[PDB]
Formats: C-alpha cells, structure tokens, sequence
C-alpha cells in the first residue's frame, strides 16, 4: 500500500533506523510521529556509520522529503546539533526536512525537572533518556507548554516563556530544592536559531492530506517501541507518548483510514534499557553473549541494554495494538553459534495459571515467569546473507515457528547492520 508505518514491537532499540533508510527508496515522505531526542537509531551505508536521534531516518536520501510530525516533542538544540552534524557531512537538512508548527519545544528547564524528578523518585526511578521528554509532555497536554508556532512572534514569545519558566523555576528551587534555570539564557539559546526553524514549518496534516490524494508513497518512522507506550506499556515504566501504531494519526494529521501496512520491526531476541518488567531477562552468559554479539548499548545514553529471549507472548500484545501486517526479523545473525534457541510461548502467572496474555501495568508483571520452546540453534554464518537459501534450516526453522506463534508473516529479514545485508521477501509499498 502507499501508507506504511514502521514501529518498534518490542522495547525500541530493534532497527528501524537502517529498515526506514532501506525502505524509503521508494518514498516521497517519511514522518516522525511521536518521541523527541530520547531514541537513537544507526544507519550504514557501506560501512559509513550515522547516528540519527529526532531527524528521521530517511535523511539521507535526496529523494525522501523528511517531515517530523505534530506529535513530536521537538528540542531546538537537539535539532540543530544533528543539523551541523549531518550538513558537515554533505547531508543538506534544512533542504529536506520539514517540521510541524504544532510540535511542542522541549527548552533547558524540561531537562533540568526530568533529573529532578528522577532523583526524587529514588530508587523507583525509571531510568530516563534525560532528554526532557516527560516534562514536555505534561506542559503540551496541560496547555502551558510552547509550541514552535510561538516562534513565530519573538515578542509574545519571550513574555509566554517568561511565565512559564518562572512557574517551573518556583518548583525546582522551592520543592526540588535544585537550581534555577536562566530564563535569558534560554530566550538567548532559543533566539539565535529561530529563523532556521521556522524555515521548515509546513502544515503537515494538509501535505499528508495531499499526498494521499497523489497516491504518493508515504513512511511513517516509529520511535521506541509498543511496551513503552503510555497507555498500553509496562507503565509507569514508559516513555509518555503512543508509541502504538494509532500514534500515526494522532502525531502527523493524517486520518486513521489511510494506513495500508504496519511493518512491525521484531529483533531476533529481546532488550531493554531502563528500569520495567522483561519476562525473558537473561543475566546469564547467554546474556552476556547476547549483549556483547549484538553490541548492545544504548545509541542516545551509552548505557548497556538487558537482553533475554524473544518474547511471543509480549510480542503478540504489538501485533494486535498495532494491527500488524508484517514482520521485519532483524539481527538473525547474532543468533549464530547458539547451541539453542528459545522463545517464550505462554506466561505463567503467580497464582498457578498458564496463560498467553500479558499483563498491563509494571506491578502485575512482578511474578510472572515464562514458558519457552527450545528450538536447536546453528553453527552455519548468517551475517550478510540476502537470500533464504544461505540460512541453514534452523534458522528458517525458527522463522516459521515465529510466524506459526503470532499469525504475522516475517516479510524482511535483516542478516547485517549495513543497508544492503537485507532480505525483502515482501516489499511493504506494493503489499
Ligand atoms: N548484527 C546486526 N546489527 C544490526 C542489524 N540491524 C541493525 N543493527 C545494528 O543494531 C542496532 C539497532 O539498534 P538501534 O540503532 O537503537 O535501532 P533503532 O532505534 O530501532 O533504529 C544499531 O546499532 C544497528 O546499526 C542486523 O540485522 N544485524
Ligand atoms: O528510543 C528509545 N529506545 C529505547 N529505550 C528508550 C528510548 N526512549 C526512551 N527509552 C526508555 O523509555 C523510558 C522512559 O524514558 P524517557 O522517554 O527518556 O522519558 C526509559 O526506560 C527509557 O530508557
Ligand atoms: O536508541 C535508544 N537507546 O537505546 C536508548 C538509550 O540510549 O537509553
Ligand atoms: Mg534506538
């Protein structure tokens, strides 16, 4: 179809990056619906390495016109660090990207209460990216929050950021007992970059509106993934917008009618990072294994990602929150060498029961234990391959067992983090 949406079913962190990249050769637009700088995605292109963060990932194609929708949670220095980084590098953001004039900013003080309430909640801290995006949340959805339509009158601008910042100031100093934010810094930091902002505005609703019309092939990009969503993640251990499918239309304008396929990126085991519920944890050496094959750290933090078996009955939640179309396997070949695989088909519940659906909130996941398939793994190579027949029959194997568990068809499969190290058994655009 022309409207393809490409989310992270698991915990974020699955590779939506390089399929986004690989995919939008085709593409017109690619759209950010939801998120800000907290994901963190890698790009490879013969070997040349990109670390993207709010721009989405199809800014390296000429082609691809980059829009990061209403539902995004924009930090102004966090666009214009990625913009210097990307033009030095003979990538003209400014030509490309196109950004929404209902986005809301995330300013200095949105970080500075991110770490203040993180501390406060000591040892039941969530583990935050620190990047403010809560903080931004709450002010957008509370209706003091700025938005980059503001921009637009600098005058107003600074006499609405004045209160603001006084408002959020009182608490971080009074309550918090942590220093205050320079509101002149700010309007400073905020000023000097403002004319290149408002640049890209476009009204994105009517554009997607316009484009559907055209027939044009469209890209929705996901950020993080299904059980970080706020209202149906392992809460409060969440990041706080929809990172569901139904974000879609809610983060870009268009109507909810016009999505053909929902790719669903699904990584051949499982991480997370921050603090939350994962069933399938291994602290093992398997774990170990996992992490350190799959160069497993955070692309935004640093910090090292917990990793465990992949999770059928969790990743069964994504296919019916998102309406799943499709599966994109990827990192198959850090599964190489296991002597076993294993993934987990039921969950059993505290009081005795066996069971196939997962619980909602962090607290009802806490005795939860799971129930695995041990499949036999494999010695053969995987890495790089770009055809079925050079993936030994484990490893197809375990690809059917997959679909036969969820009832999605696995429709790419990625063999490698380079663009090309790629299977596409079904192209998303003209299924
Ligand atoms: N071995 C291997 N690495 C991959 C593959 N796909 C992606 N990667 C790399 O694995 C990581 C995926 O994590 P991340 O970038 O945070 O994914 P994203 O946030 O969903 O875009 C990145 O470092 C990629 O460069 C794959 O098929 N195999
Ligand atoms: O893009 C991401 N990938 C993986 N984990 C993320 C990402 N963004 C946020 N998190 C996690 O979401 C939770 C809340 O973080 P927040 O979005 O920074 O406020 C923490 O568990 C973070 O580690
Ligand atoms: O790509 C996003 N990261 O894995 C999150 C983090 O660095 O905490
Ligand atoms: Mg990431």
């Amino acid at each position: 179809g022309n409207n393809v949406v490409v989310l992270g079913t698991q915990w974020g962190d699955e590779g939506k990056g390089k399929i986004v990249d690989l995919l939008t050769e085709r593409a017109k637009y690619v759209v950010r619906y939801q998120g800000g700088h907290n994901a963190g995605h890698t790009l490879v292109i013969n070997g040349e390495k990109t670390v993207l963060h709010l721009i989405p990932s199809g800014i390296l194609r000429e082609n691809v016109t980059s829009i990061i929708g209403n539902g995004v949670v924009l930090s102004p220095a966090a666009l214009m660090k990625e913009m210097k980084e990307l033009e030095d590098r003979g990538i003209p953001v400014r030509e490309r990207l196109l950004l929404s004039e209902a986005c809301p900013l995330i300013l200095d003080y949105h970080v500075a209460l991110d770490n203040a309430r993180e501390k406060a909640r000591g040892a039941k801290a969530i583990g935050t990216t620190g990047r403010g995006i809560g903080p931004a949340y709450e002010d957008k959805v509370a209706r003091r929050g700025l938005r980059v339509g503001d921009l637009f009158d600098k005058e107003t601008f600074a006499e609405k950021l004045k209160e603001v910042m006084e408002y959020h100031n009182f608490q971080l100093v009074n309550y918090y007992k942590a220093e205050a934010v320079d509101y002149q810094k700010v309007l400073d930091d905020t000023m000097a970059v403002a004319d290149i902002l408002t640049s890209m505005v476009v009204d994105v609703s009517d554009l997607l509106d316009q484009a559907r019309q055209r027939g044009d092939f469209v890209m929705f990009e996901g950020a993080q993934g299904t059980l970080l969503d706020i209202d149906h993640g392992t809460y409060p251990y969440v990041t706080s917008s929809n990172t569901t499918a139904g974000g879609v239309a809610t983060g870009s304008g268009l109507g909810p009618r016009y999505v053909d396929y929902v790719l669903g990126i699904l990584k051949a085991y499982s991480t997370r990072v921050g603090a939350g519920p994962f069933p399938t944890e291994l602290f093992d050496e398997t774990g170990e294994f996992l992490c350190k094959q799959g160069n497993e750290f955070g692309a935004t933090t640093g910090r090292r990602r917990r990793t465990g078996w992949l999770d059928t009955v969790a990743v069964r939640r994504a296919v019916q929150l998102n309406s799943l179309s499709g599966f994109c396997l990827t990192k198959l070949d850090v599964l190489d060498g296991l002597k076993e695989v294993k993934l987990c088909v039921a969950y059993r519940m505290p009081d005795g029961r066996e069971v196939t659906t997962t619980p909602l909130a962090a607290d009802d996941w806490k005795g939860v234990e799971p129930i695995y398939e041990t499949m036999p793994g494999w010695s053969e190579s995987t890495f790089g391959v770009k055809d079925r027949s050079g993936l030994p029959q484990a490893a197809l194997n375990y690809i059917k067992r997959i679909e036969e568990l969820t009832g999605v068809p696995i429709d790419i499969i990625s063999t490698g983090p380079d663009r090309t190290e790629t299977m596409i058994l079904r192209d998303p655009f003209d299924a």
